[PDB]
DNA sequence: GGGGGAAGGATTC
DNA sequence: CATGAATCCTTCCCCC
């Protein structure tokens, strides 16, 4: 089995840089602006140019700034990066019939009977880069190797807009000298988890006993690990199917007022059944986000479908329910559809 | 005991 | 300061 990997390189912000070239060269931010105070908000991503200097996903606009005050910053533009998302991914098809799509911008490829060895997927994959890089002016990064997992950590390895390729005989080498925390669906949480067990590398979940495993990060995160330190991990490429659709918006100010919430909820209902579009969906979700950055929810599912006049009705009482079981101000709110028929 | 679904949350990318 | 979705976990609950 052969899988090749591909992520593309500073995704949202590359497609920026594409449609304004003008852009290539200059630290560019691109962000969610919660409209709050000014510049209030978080960054989605940013290209290398602002990386250099500790601008990226995640750190607030504000502090972005501070740092590089006369990068270019843009609102985060969804629709068009998925539907240049969607161009790209269907050009991988033409590798592939057997193809996952990870997110909106990682994909696997199942390429063992399109090949024979790994210098013939090598080759594959420069011939993927250029194809991706001329019809659309985008730079990915390749990584190919046995399974999923190490497919992505060689692409990990080799961004941005590299490729490479993790053989049998390195397979075995990181296995042992790979921290753990670099393993694909190992966040900081659990990597805290596993230094108190000893565990550093792939190879030590092995000296543990998997039942002490199994307690401190469950049977599926520990199954996972023993079969990669193993070399047995071997999860086929599948085809995934939205199972949920929602969205969630942050308010102008904190609140626990039903009827100063409303609207922001309402709101994204109304965005929420346009995504669905034909789809129909049997449960309901409100998520909200407390002024400490807490997360609740409270959900009903129903044994038929929900119209939209049902959920507008149905997620003002989860709402009432929320605030008569949290104390606490809401900074964001939503909700969340799915158990489509 | 144990299947099976539902609800609220924990983690990750 | 702090902006969508999957998978997995724990606890209930109904029930033969
Ligand atoms: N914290 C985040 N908030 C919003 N969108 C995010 C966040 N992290 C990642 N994304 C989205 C937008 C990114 O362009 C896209 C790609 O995944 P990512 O892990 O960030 O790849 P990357 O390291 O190659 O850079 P880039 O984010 O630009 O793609 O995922
Ligand atoms: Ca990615
Ligand atoms: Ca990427
Ligand atoms: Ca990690």
């Amino acid at each position: 089995m052969i899988v090749l990997f591909v992520d593309f390189d500073y995704f949202y912000a590359q497609v920026e840089e594409v449609l304004n070239p003008s852009l290539k060269g200059k630290p560019v931010v691109v962000c969610v602006f919660s409209g709050r105070f000014e510049d209030s908000g978080a960054v989605a991503t940013a290209n290398y140019e602002a990386r250099k200097f500790g601008v990226k996903a995640g750190i607030p606009i504000v502090e972005a700034k501070k740092i590089l005050p006369n990068a270019v910053y843009l609102p985060m533009r969804k629709e068009v990066y998925q539907q240049v998302s969607s161009r790209i991914m269907n050009l991988l098809r033409e590798y592939s019939e057997k193809i996952e799509i990870a997110s909106i911008d990682e994909a696997y490829l199942d390429i063992s009977d399109k090949v024979r060895d790994y210098r013939e997927a090598y080759n594959l994959g420069l011939e993927i880069k250029n194809k991706i890089l001329e019809k659309e002016k985008i730079t990915v990064t390749v990584g190919i190797s046995k399974n999923k997992v190490f497919a992505k950590i060689a692409a990990d390895m080799a961004k941005p807009n590299g490729i490479k390729v993790i053989d049998d005989e390195e397979v075995k080498r990181l296995i042992r000298e790979l921290d753990i925390a670099d393993v694909p669906g190992i966040g900081n949480i659990t990597a805290e988890k596993l230094k108190k067990l000893g565990i550093n590398k792939l190879v030590d979940t092995l000296s543990i006993e998997f039942d002490k495993l199994k307690g401190m990060i469950g049977e599926a995160k520990a199954k996972y690990l023993i079969s990669l330190a193993r070399d047995e991990y071997n999860e086929p490429i599948r085809t995934r199917v939205r199972k949920s659709i929602g969205r969630i918006v942050t308010m102008k100010r904190n609140s626990r007022n039903l009827e100063e919430i409303k609207p922001y909820l309402f709101r994204a209902i109304e965005e929420s059944y346009y995504k669905l579009d034909k789809r129909i969906p049997k449960a309901i979700h409100v998520v909200a986000v407390t002024e400490d950055l807490d997360i609740v929810s409270r959900g009903r599912t129903f044994p038929h479908g929900i119209s939209k006049e049902t959920a507008y009705s149905e997620s003002v009482k989860l709402l009432q329910k929320i605030l008569e079981e949290d104390e606490r101000k809401i900074r964001r709110i939503g909700v969340r559809f799915s158990k489509f028929i």
